[PDB]
RNA sequence: UCCAUGCGCAUGACG
RNA sequence: CGUCAUGCGCAUGGA
RNA sequence: UCCAUGCGCAUGACG
RNA sequence: CGUCAUGCGCAUGGA
């Protein structure tokens, strides 16, 4: 296995047994250098005849499976056992016995930590870091807070300092594994000044113990051999500005900001908030729909209107079919009054949506600059439905399609945010079509901004965040603080080494002692534990709907409410397991069927607790925030 | 009839009443333990005068006549009435009688699960657990899901549930008999964890109703005394990729996937699928065409490519002969195009065959293995076609013949897979051959792992899954299950008797529940059956083939066209009743002369549907899929 | 004893 | 939920 | 392969 | 400390 000049100078220090890290640009095949360097290690400790393991860990399962299929795999087919686990993947062995088999190992960081948690715990399935002779992290730029990098390394810290403890008053010392650091750029966080970088450079040290910062300063030539601008271009709002005023007038209201901006959002969060505290109408009802105008005015100053009347008309298209469901099996003057001041406008403000604009300005640029190109493109922006809008929008114009154009979206696979997610499978196939060239163009968030193989693009344009296209000064921070991280690193390579170890032993142990008042804090959290103390109410009608003993728990992980008094309040929804909403049409639930059972599943967002204790309402948005527990279902009763 | 101490401890509790589980290794002779039990229990009955019956279940017929002639009428053939029932014994009495009668019964589980359905059903032929008072059970870890034996203990679960509430409710209660259970190992699915083996054991126990396991913890060292290693050892292959390539860019196909694998063949059945609902050419015909590629490529990787050359001349004769047999009474370019692109390199494709593999590392350790050692050998592997090849293969080597090894194959009678069945006579023949010594060697799929009496036998090899042999973790994998199955049993045995009453309580409750709503699934599925409403096509060729009235039953089995109209499309063809093929080569059935009649037979897996509602098109493998009905043929027409 | 057909079930691998 | 392989059981019919 | 749920983490913007 | 957006990871269950 051939090493390259500069990937040699570099992976030396880490053939000594130094603990160290390692950056280089993207492009320069670090992952065979991590290669050369475990091919190394298990060979000294062969030659010594010890336990070598290796613990690969990276942050995405698709990078484990990468390393699989290309790198350490083929390159180690022969001599040494290799497995590519991930949390996807369904394996038949534990991973404790991974440990005692498969001496290389490439894994996600949260499975060690989970089996490290398990030793801790008395699940019996036990894993120390004493078994693994040396340890490779990847992108070690995320070892900067509480994340599960950072949660692995704070043992390994505080066993050193045992360590070094034991050590000096006692013979014996726990053994530690070497640990090894990859990174395509150790990144600056926070930092307005050349002493802030460097701290957080150093603190990056102390989390991974590493000993020193590695780059190539001597072969620089054959690496920028290998390796190798900004561009920048109504009556419909003041209409809904008007209505929004009136409805305000309404209200009652005060926004004492202006309206497009999270200010007179996080504003309307807090008056539905205390709405709820207050059980009354027209506050939080009229909260829920001036949200849902701001959101509407903040996607309109970038999407073509048209996606705000779609927005729109599927909420209230929703209210209506709610409000119906509540007449089978009367509307309240506030719903009145809202709904008919949308509808007698909604006809008109279509009419007003077709008139001619950030969107046909970027139209007018990528036509344009389609004209000079095998063709690629990349487009980045923020929300998912910007994605779909965008998508539609292009494939509705025919221009794109006469100069062959061909574009999808692309968005992450997360739930939430109420929008269509993306499946793994389904981003795997849209970038192998984008690789054939099927999709000529493409729309992420931040999915292709790092992790997916993107490459040989020509166009990238920025829509509101190798020719480069910003459309909408950033540019000019970034270049900033890479100048001032890689001043940073030249002066922390260039320093004294008893200065930083105490800098780093410092760091160290502010670290250990700042996760010991972390668990403290977190150990008193939860003290009550009690059965049944609150009661559930509507937050639209101040209405009882739940007390605090009826419910019952499956899989401790859902809560649902089997007593037949209870079902006769809810109602049923359907379009296209159903939906459960109340009496006055607020969202209650969902109808899981599970384990042979039709249960009314609940969520916690769309209720109101009040305590026995006569305390003030709450809003929790989560079960775990409140400390009480709740009993377990038991299928003997009920069975019937 | 003596009993032995270890058996007579784990006997112990049955004798009291109790409904238990009792698992011994494989030698321990657990059926003279379970003759034991029969007899002590009827005895007891003899002596309280009441109705003293037993149903053994044993999952094979082999085993129900092994117990017939080997352990239980021998030793009872003086005191009680006893016998061998089974499906393939031709009897003279039915099913009810022989409860009327024949004290002890050995039997076949799916015919106690017809009678209780006849019972359920008009039929008139009633039987019910209440008639037994005992119930004992061969291999209970087949106790895991909707099988047989669950299928009929979840009928005493939902009894005993009636009963609880009678009693409660209620002074009589309908009786309910005791239980048994064998097995040779729990064993342990889809398990990565302690708590994971725990839950199943539980699952079985409340399938089976036990109320605790029984190993034998104290009297090891006999056991022991009774009952008493892993070894690891082209240009083909390219020019049949050349090939495929060939016809992918000749197709258009984007294979997404690599050759050799089982994605590859997923992806053209569903390419194949969706030219059906195309009514296409070059897609469902090369779908075809690209699935025997992909067959021969996986067959060459584990087997000689001659095999795969055999395979291949099978299906282009079977083709020429399709072909010819329609030019009597042109070819398609899709056609002409792949079989010139056979042919043309079908006599090269030879001449590479004979150029020398797994099949050859196997012979070298397999002829050096045969010069340890009367001599016993066995080979495990996964396909049919694969038995076969080694043993022909084996047979063409002389070596093996100087030595004396004497081999042959080893299959099921499955009626499936496109290979020559064998049949149960032809399995007890071998089984006695290789008893007496005409044949060393045995190559078996899955048969010969359980059931069938192989024993004595120094070697086995796994080729592709007491010396042990594997050629090609697994085992690692094994014995890890065999130890967490351990601990479940050593765990589960010590718990709270309260606490496993309620566990199992659940989870009877629970599998009621989900027998329920597959019931009520199930009931909702049909709901059409309509009398004509379809027309069926060729696949290939998207003509019509047969509309929905013409079609008519026999046996309410098998559907058949007999309208003359029909008779004017179809060609003949048999070689070595007759086989029905389109004018396009396109195979539709089979000609069955039934009952003087001449019936053209059709297969569903052939054709496609086209609804009158206009509805897409369907593939269905199977007539029970729609639950459209046609009428049953009256004989009375087409008389003539 | 052999042959043909239909239905159901489980295991393993893969997606 | 789908594909492949393997094994098993039951129910018809014929020689 | 798809769907539902829960939990945790990080980044950006804003207050 | 709170709000919004985005992305990621893990753990359950079902088809
Ligand atoms: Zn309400
Ligand atoms: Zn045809």
């Amino acid at each position: 296995l051939q090493l390259r000049p500069y990937q040699m100078e570099v992976a030396q220090p880490a053939l000594d047994g130094k603990n160290i890290i390692i950056c280089l640009p993207t492009g320069s095949g670090k992952t065979r250098v991590a290669v050369y360097i475990t091919k190394d290690h298990l060979d000294k400790k062969k030659q010594a005849s010890e336990s070598g393991k290796v613990i690969v860990l990276v942050n995405k399962v698709m990078l484990a499976e990468q390393l699989f299929r290309k790198e350490f795999n083929p390159y180690l087919k022969k001599w040494y056992r290799i497995i590519g686990l991930s949390g996807d993947t369904q394996l038949k062995i534990s991973f404790p016995e991974v440990v005692k088999s498969y001496d290389v190992i490439i894994s996600t960081a949260q499975i060690l930590e989970n089996s490290l948690l398990n030793l801790e715990s008395g699940d019996d399935d036990g894993v120390q870091l004493s078994d693994f002779s040396l340890i490779i992290i990847d992108e070690c730029h995320h070892t900067n807070k509480e994340a599960v990098y950072n949660n692995i390394m704070r043992r390994y810290l505080k066993q050193k300092l045992r360590n070094n403890d034991l050590k000096k008053q006692n013979k014996p010392a726990i053994p530690l594994p070497q640990i090894l650091g990859l990174t395509a750029s150790p990144g600056v966080g926070a930092a307005k000044k050349q002493s802030e970088a460097e701290k957080h450079i150093l603190n990056i040290c102390a989390n991974l113990d590493a000993f020193t910062i590695k780059t190539v300063k001597e072969n620089l030539g054959q690496l920028k051999h290998q390796i190798k601008k900004f561009v920048i271009a109504n009556p419909f709002k003041e209409k809904l500005l008007e209505i929004m005023a009136s409805i305000q007038t309404y209200c009652q209201k005060s926004p004492m900001s202006d309206f497009g901006t999270q200010h007179y959002e996080q504003w309307a969060i807090q008056m539905e908030k205390k709405a709820a505290k207050d059980g009354n109408r027209k506050d939080r009802v009229c909260a829920e729909h001036l949200r849902k105008y701001n959101e509407a005015l903040q996607i309109n100053d970038t999407i073509r209107m048209i996606d705000a009347y779609s927005h729109l008309e599927t909420f209230y298209t929703d209210e209506k079919e709610k409000k119906f469901a509540v007449l089978n099996d009367k509307l309240d003057e506030t719903d009145e009054f809202l709904m008919n001041l949308f509808f007698d406008n909604k006809k008109m403000l279509k009419k007003l949506a077709e008139n001619p604009e950030k969107l046909i300005k970027l139209r007018n640029t990528i036509l344009e600059q389609f004209t000079r190109s095998s063709s690629r493109g990349i487009i980045f922006t923020k929300t998912r439905q910007s994605t779909y809008a965008l998508s539609q929008w292009i494939m509705e114009n025919a221009k794109f399609a006469e100069v062959g154009v061909k574009a999808h979206h692309l968005i992450g696979a997360g739930h939430s945010s109420e929008v269509k997610p993306m499946t793994q499978t389904e981003q795997k196939e849209v970038i192998s079509k984008f690789r054939t060239g099927e999709i000529n163009l493409l729309i992420a968030t931040t999915v292709a901004e790092e992790g997916l193989d993107i490459k040989e693009c020509n166009i990238v344009i920025r829509y509101g965040l190798s020719t480069y296209v910003l459309v909408t000064e950033r540019e000019i921070v970034n270049d900033f603080r890479e100048k001032m991280m890689y001043k940073a690193i030249n002066r922390v390579q260039n320093m004294k080494p008893e200065e930083y170890a105490h800098k780093i032993l410092e760091l160290q142990v502010q670290s250990i002692l700042e996760k010991k008042m972390k668990v403290k804090r977190s150990i008193a959290k939860q003290y009550n534990d009690n059965p049944s103390l609150i009661t559930l109410l509507c937050k639209n009608c101040s209405m009882l709907v739940c007390s605090g003993e009826n419910i019952h728990v499956v899989e401790k992980m859902h809560h649902v409410n089997m007593t037949p008094e209870f079902k006769g309040l809810y109602i049923v929804r359907e379009n296209k397991n159903g939906e459960i909403i109340c009496k006055c049409g607020q969202a209650w639930g969902t109808m899981m069927v599970h384990k042979g059972l039709d249960l009314p599943c609940l969520k916690i967002r769309n209720f109101v607790v009040n305590f026995k204790n006569n305390s003030p309402k709450k809003q929790y948005k989560k079960w775990v925030e409140l400390p009480i527990r709740f009993p377990d279902l038991d299928y003997s009763e009920y069975c019937l």
